[PDB]
């Protein structure tokens, strides 16, 4: 049908506003520090810790397919980036600090695609 057409050209258009938001927020995290998802070789207790984790190359992944809906299930996966963090790592490592930085930096980069998300429908 059209009108599935016309749902596929919105879904494409949020993909590539979102591919744009994550290059920004990803350019706040200038360490690489949540660049990819946490190894378990490395850190093999993670999952005992952290039930859903989260990093930026599993949200590019899930964006390519055309994987958000919208922009709130985006969000949910970055504040489970910044979450996660938060948790696992204690407040005086670099890794807490890192999250708390890409949060603030993040929430303008946000703040703004919220209003064109509503305004380009
Ligand atoms: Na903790």
């Amino acid at each position: 049908s059209m009108e599935q057409v016309a749902m596929e050209l919105r879904l494409t258009e949020l993909t590539r506003l979102l591919r744009s938001v994550l290059d920004q927020l990803q350019d706040k995290d200038p360490a690489r520090i949540f660049a990819q998802p946490v190894s378990l070789k490395e850190v093999p207790d993670y999952l005992d810790h952290i039930k859903h984790p989260m990093d930026f190359a599993t949200m590019r992944k899930r964006l390519e397919a055309q994987g958000y809906k919208n922009l709130h299930e985006f969000e949910e996966d970055f504040d489970l980036i910044i979450d996660n963090c938060m948790k696992y790592n204690a407040r005086d490592t670099v890794f807490y600090r890192a999250a708390v930085r890409l949060r603030d930096q993040g929430g303008v980069v946000l703040r703004q695609a919220r209003r064109e998300v509503d305004s380009i429908g």
